[PDB]
């Protein structure tokens, strides 16, 4: 559907027209045309095929607008939009939009200040300039800076784990709206993508316009960017940018598929539908005018002749073909994970004592937790020395002797020196239950040298896991350059697992490299890199990554019970 695209063009013409000071009657007309297109559920093209008169049946559309609709559908553009685009630069428009701004304001801003982009705005805000620009006073000094921040974030992505819990708190409030029967967080978040744009929620309601109204008036909502009969876009007080879509209860499952995507997955499904004489839309699966499915997502998949496909797979990367052949991959699920294989303590950089870690693991129903404190080079600090590290192993053994399950594995996160040697001697490594190795320095070695360093680390027969292998930090540090094929192949041959560290700004291995490692036949270790007990919740992110990577419970260390894990760790491994 081109409905939203056309709504935007008309809206922009409205803004640009008012900026230029066109007839306020026309300005309002374009905005009313935009609302109509925003709210219109049936494809505009279907009404345009019926003629100019039929277009004119739509609220707000007269002869002038009906012709612009046809022009857009036939050419892909609207000359009037292109014309005002010649008079109106990009950032000047951007200034007028920045939530809380607008055209006439932006015109004094343009004429008065010389603003046809954004940096200038910022400049004026911080200096107090707008406090002296005619028509730019008090409570609005706040609003404009705030709007600017919202605009600048809308291009950008955040780590899934930075926003998932906040999204779920909004989900609780949405579910609690009177009139909402079901709701779910959809979009890329439901697919466990490691960074997300806006957050998208689907609601089932028999009274959609009233559900939108309750939604936009939630205590959590700061600013409404767009709203209509069945949809809205808002900004929360906490900054989250949120889209809502409402469908009737009979359509909920079709709405879940629609809003979860990916777009590429949905394109595949719509074609499968039409190939068997059906139409898949946000509102259901239809044979002619008859709705044959829609209420649950599994029903929708079934009507297309498919098993239900887990959201993390919905990327058009082989899952449609696997579903068609009745051979979806077996995927790791969160209840199968029996413990977390990288947690830190007060012995190094963690906030928690052994007792606190144990208590948290016990609450979570884990069988074990690996306490993997840093070797001395990781933290750029004197200890824990090799002697101290072994003293700690004894302390953890005594803790297990006095506590029982969940058992603590006495581990270490051992720094890899620039030359590939390890930051504890073998007499320490041999006594640890779990040896992780990782890069914490010299991140920018040439690719071939970084590869040699990692290969040398993998020569050590006491290593169990290559921890957070790329060392990336989302928003702060790029992945290290290394030949991952060479590294993973050596790890496989030596019996070393690779880690999926679900700590929210690490997400390392990333899904794509995890898919490569598992496809090459490696073992996988999941962890949260916890430095406080609140971090243990990130195991869901590591499992979501595993699902995106087509990883099953086979060859995942965390699915082994305690005894089988210890056996694996002690065993002759590799080729
Ligand atoms: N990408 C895309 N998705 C669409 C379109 N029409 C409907 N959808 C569905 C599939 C998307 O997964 C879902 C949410 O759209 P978004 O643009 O928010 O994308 P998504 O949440 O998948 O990714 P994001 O992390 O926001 O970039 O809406 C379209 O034109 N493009
Ligand atoms: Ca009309
Ligand atoms: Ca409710
Ligand atoms: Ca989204
Ligand atoms: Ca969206
Ligand atoms: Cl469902
Ligand atoms: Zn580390």
């Amino acid at each position: 559907m081109r409905n939203q695209e056309l709504a935007r063009i008309f809206e922009e013409i409205g803004l640009m027209s008012e900026f230029l000071g066109d007839n306020p009657f026309r300005v309002r007309a374009y905005h009313q045309a935009a609302r109509t297109l925003y709210d219109l559920d049936t494809p505009i093209e279907e009404i345009a095929e019926k003629g100019k008169e039929a277009l004119m049946e739509l609220p707000g559309v007269g002869p002038d607008l009906a012709e612009k609709i046809l022009e857009f559908l036939r050419t892909g553009k609207v000359r009037k939009h292109e014309e005002l685009s010649r008079k109106v630069p990009r950032g000047v428009l951007e200034v007028m939009e920045v939530p809380g701004v607008g055209p006439k304001t932006a015109r004094l801003l343009y004429e008065g200040l010389g603003i046809d982009s954004l940096e200038k705005l910022k400049a004026a805000l911080d200096r107090g300039d707008l406090t002296r620009l005619k028509g730019f006073g008090p409570k609005r000094a706040e609003r404009i800076r705030e709007g600017l921040a919202l605009a600048q974030a809308a291009g950008k992505r955040r780590p899934l784990g930075a926003v998932l819990s906040l999204a779920r708190s909004l989900l609780e409030a949405i579910r609690a709206l009177p009139g909402v029967e079901r709701a779910e967080l959809c979009g890329s978040a439901r697919r466990y993508k490691d960074t997300v744009g806006d957050l998208d929620f689907l609601v089932a309601s028999r009274e959609g316009e009233r559900a939108v109204e309750g939604f936009v008036r939630l205590p959590q909502v700061k600013e409404v960017y767009a709203k209509g009969k069945e949809r809205a876009t808002v900004f929360l007080k906490n900054g989250l940018q949120v889209d809502l879509r409402v469908v009737p209860p009979e359509s909920y499952g079709a709405g879940l598929q629609y809003l979860t995507g990916s777009d590429a997955h949905s394109i595949r499904l719509r074609a499968l539908a039409q190939e068997k004489g059906l139409k898949l839309s946000e509102y259901g699966v239809f044979r002619g005018e008859k709705r044959i499915a829609g209420e649950t997502e599994e029903e929708v998949y079934a009507a297309l002749g498919l098993p239900w496909i887990p959201p993390p797979l919905r990327e058009d990367q082989g899952e449609v073909e696997a579903a068609l052949e009745g051979r979806l991959p077996k995927l790791l699920e969160l209840p199968q994970v029996k413990g977390d294989l990288q947690v830190h303590s007060t012995y190094s950089d963690g906030q928690n004592t052994l007792e606190e870690l144990w208590e948290a693991a016990k609450t979570m129903g884990y069988r074990y937790l690996a306490v993997t404190d840093h070797s001395p080079a990781v933290r750029v600090a004197g200890g824990p020395s090799p002697e101290e590290a072994l003293k700690r192993v004894g302390e953890i053994r005594r803790f297990n002797e006095t506590h029982g399950p969940p058992y603590l594995l006495a581990g270490a996160e051992v720094d890899i020196h620039p030359d590939g040697t390890l930051d504890y001697p073998d007499w320490v490594l041999r006594e640890l239950d779990l040896v992780l190795v990782s890069v914490h320095s010299r991140f920018n070695l040439p690719k071939a040298d970084q590869t040699k360093r990692l290969l040398k680390a993998l020569e050590n027969p006491f290593v169990h896991v290559l921890a957070h292998p790329t060392a990336r930090l989302l928003g702060r540090r790029a992945p290290i350059e290394a030949d991952w094929e060479a590294v993973f192949q050596k790890a496989k041959e030596k019996g070393v697992a690779v880690e999926i560290d679900g700590y929210y700004d690490r997400m390392d291995l990333p899904d794509d490299l995890a898919r490569m490692a598992y496809g090459m036949g490696l073992w996988i270790s999941l962890s949260t890199d916890a430095h406080q007990t609140d971090h243990l919740r990130f195991m869901e992110l590591a499992v979501g990554t595993a699902q995106r990577a087509w990883i099953g419970p086979e060859r995942v260390l965390n699915t082994l019970d305690y005894e089988d894990l210890l056996s694996w760790l002690k065993a002759r491994r590799g080729v």
